[PDB]
């Protein structure tokens, strides 16, 4: 019927626009709106929870929901860094859809949370089908919490760690050495008294580069939260310049848009250092 075929076409429209995300924020926002349409949402500019009744968290939708989580994160991380309110709004949207991506991909997880099993323990049971969900949920949750402040961040630390621990168990190479890149940031951002460890950070960051030397986002995160922490101006400067100098064809085609964002982030950090007299 009209809506089951309008959801099949909007899924097609969503995927098409997400593949064209290198064109700019518009295509990203077009992808999100089509997915949300296919997920039964009324259209609009407010939080999903105000427009999306009973999103279908079924196995056949799990891939879509984890991709929606990544895409809303991509929008905020790429385009809202200058706008704290919007950035916080949209990272929380990605968290919201990420919770539904986890439920859809993992019946055991959905069952566990209904028997009052706490996330910390439930997340450890998610199978390979849920790795995209749990990785992009943790990415959105971490960046949302970080922007909110220390109280929110430390409140989420143990659930984040359990999530990334499970992702690393399932596949340390997922999304270009993602679980290792994530832990590099985790151990650099956390203060020592909250579990921070520069040795574990560098170890994880290096393992990520060994698995995916082309992933420029690893070096951006190193410069941003480690080189600053280590008060190593030379390394901060070097990492960012290596990012900016990297050739486009060094990374796989399917993440060219992400790498372009990371080069923009490096230029932005270069100008922040000058402006705020870092180092
Ligand atoms: C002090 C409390 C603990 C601190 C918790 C730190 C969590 C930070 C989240 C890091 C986000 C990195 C996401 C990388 C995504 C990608 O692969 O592009």
């Amino acid at each position: 019927g009209d809506a089951t075929a309008t959801s099949a076409s909007s899924l097609e429209s969503a995927k098409a626009a997400w593949e064209a995300r290198g064109q700019g924020k518009d295509k990203v926002l077009e992808a999100i709106a089509a997915w949300e349409q296919a997920m039964g949402c009324t259209a609009g500019d407010t939080s999903p929870k105000d427009r999306c009744s009973a999103p279908p968290t079924t196995t056949e939708n799990a891939e879509t929901l984890a991709l929606m989580t990544r895409a809303i994160y991509f929008y905020a991380d790429g385009y809202l860094r200058g706008d704290e309110k919007a950035y916080l709004d949209y990272m929380d949207r990605a968290v919201w859809w990420g919770e539904r991506a986890l439920i859809a991909a993992s019946p055991e997880f959905g069952e566990a949370m209904r028997n009052k099993t706490k996330y910390h323990e439930a997340i450890a049971t998610v199978g390979i089908a849920g790795l995209p969900a749990m990785y992009w949920y943790a990415t959105a949750l971490g960046k949302w919490a970080r922007a909110s402040g220390f109280g929110v961040l430390v409140g989420q630390k143990d659930d984040i760690k359990a999530t990334m621990t499970r992702a690393l168990e399932l596949d340390p190479s997922y999304y270009h050495g993602g679980p290792h890149r994530y832990f590099g940031a985790f151990y650099a951002i956390a203060p020592g008294f909250a579990g921070g460890d520069p040795d574990k950070s560098q170890e994880h960051y290096q393992k990520s580069l060994d698995l995916a030397p082309y992933f420029l986002g690893t070096k951006v995160l190193m410069a941003e939260n480690l080189a600053t922490k280590l008060d190593d101006e030379e390394m901060f400067d070097r990492l960012l310049q290596e990012v900016i100098d990297a050739d486009i064809s060094a990374a796989p085609a399917e993440i060219h848009a992400e790498m372009a964002i990371e080069k923009e982030k490096a230029v932005e950090l270069q100008k922040q250092k000058v402006a705020e007299d870092w180092f």
